[PDB]
């Protein structure tokens, strides 16, 4: 339920501009429309 | 340069802690300590 890039990154997760890479889990957005907060498999 | 997550993602890059993964090159930072702005060339 992440909604902003700082919360995403501080957790060790990664911000992608449109979609999470293969095997990554979508956990929220990184604020900017379309962006995704993605965590390791 | 690029030094915050929104500018990074607006450029179509990713924000990745610690390093830029395979195929990605560093084009800046995302402001938080060790965060890398990364994009495939």
């Amino acid at each position: 339920g992440i909604g902003d890039p700082v919360t995403c990154l501080k957790s060790g997760a990664i911000c992608h501009p449109v979609f999470c890479p293969r095997r990554y889990k979508q956990i929220g957005t990184c604020g900017l429309p379309g962006t995704k907060c993605c965590k390791k498999p």
